[PDB]
């Protein structure tokens, strides 16, 4: 689960486009849009540690709930840019933002160049094919891959602790 | 009436990308996903006449407004189809019907196969690249364009009444 | 046969992108293009049978070589469309039919919608990620998938005799 | 050099899909393919001056025309890598350097990710809605985009002498 190829929805089998990433491989860059339709670039080399969260739909239950989990865990922590990343559109995103109070994290959308397919989670089958599954990845300083997580269920929730003891680390 | 390579976005000129459909042209498929998930086919051939109206974002005022005005003026027709889309994913539009009782048409999303570039009315350019502009086709029993409307204006609706009075000829 | 979610490339195991298609499913129609670059549309239904062969590449030998072979076999048959897919620019398929004499079937590129990827070929894994997997599809009148074949391993080539025994029966 | 919106095909405009790229952005990165089926970044800040060509394909006249001449005067100039990129799969490219000999300037597809419609280059209408429009960038070593050129005949070779004299500089 951790790191693979596939992930269970609801039980059953699901196959991801590849490449499957790997500890110490660069983060590739994803163009992505923000909730005021600015783009902005995560992955690459930052001056600051990067914390990319991809999740299937902001509007889904699991989703909602892990986005307001780590906007409070991450919060007040300097040095580290997190980005929650999902499918949904800027306007469902912006309406997510206004609901709650979401402000130690940005939300951003891969919908116009669908980048996060370099990441090893844009679901390749079913139901949620063209979505991107649950995962976490942390990005060092030189733009490499530090940690990964897939969540070997799409309906559950990450291990939360596990990526802030990762993010204080490095 | 007539279908245009641009259309404005608050008055400033915003390129779509070809090709342009005119009456008469085969309507091509697009295969699109309701708010189950489940795949539907709009376009082609099929045993009853078929409305498409496609909307930048659900999340978005005037696309609000235009949809429950269908939504309305189309209850209790027989013999026709009715499909909004637009790039919105299906838990969006899920979200939508859910809040203002959508029933007498379909809504559908575009997202995983971005068929509707097939229409012309895909978005090339500026801050709303790759969403889909405000139009309107008709398709007839034998799968060809019978009518088309293309909005001048992003911000502004339709004409309803054109469009109605052609579906009762059709 | 049947299709799979995943076929050998040299040996390796690589996933395929869904949907898987089965016998008696409708056919999805897929917008190509053609080597004078004009918009062919193959799949749903027509009066005719539909024969859809996809390769990886026709700039390589393995797909040339099933190209020429299902040229020959077809020759003057009726009653069949024959077409082979892959997402080689049409650039490439003109030159190809023009060093090839291909002229009993058509070529075309699915290059600019990637609509083969509703047939379950799209390879979604490995060094071939994003080309289409090799197998045949056949059409009948009705819009429906009536056979299907996935070659199990890229690099080999299929069961030529299997498919055109197969148009004969739908005549 | 100059950029624009639009570039004609035999006098016939035909517009371009949006960003439009101006010197002093920052030059997006492309995850393109070699002949050898290896992926490689271009774009992005690196430690030599990178030249990025684009065109409409290799197996046309023209594209060959100029890729040969590329090859010859960027030829012994160290600190700089030299690419062409197209929408050829890299199949037709290996063909292509197996039959001239190119050992100044590498080749690349950009089939898998399309990521060269970041650069603004993308066809959006007509018969090569989808292929290159032919163009040149020139890349600093800080990443930023220190030179454009957009051929306005798509079917004519670019301005040689002032590419490589804007190198130098560099």
């Amino acid at each position: 689960g951790h790191m693979a190829r596939t992930v269970n929805l609801k039980g059953n089998p699901v196959t991801l486009v590849g490449p499957e990433l790997k500890v110490g491989d660069r983060a590739p860059e994803a163009v992505v849009v923000t909730k005021d339709l600015q783009e902005k670039i995560v992955g690459g080399a930052k001056d600051v540690v990067q914390v990319i969260i991809t999740v299937p739909s902001l509007d889904t239950p699991v989703c909602e709930t892990e986005t307001k989990k780590f906007n409070e865990i991450m919060a007040g922590m300097e040095g580290v840019d997190v980005t929650v990343v999902s499918m949904d559109l800027p306007f469902a995103q912006k309406r997510f933002c206004e609901s709650f109070n979401i402000q130690n994290v940005t939300v951003a959308s891969d919908f116009r160049y669908r980048d996060m397919e370099k990441y090893g989670v844009l679901i390749g089958e079913g139901a949620l094919k063209g979505i991107l599954a649950r995962a976490v990845f942390i990005i060092d300083k030189e733009g490499k891959v530090a940690y990964v997580q897939l969540v070997p269920e799409i309906t559950e929730e990450p291990n939360y602790d596990e990526v802030v003891n990762k993010v204080k680390e490095l």
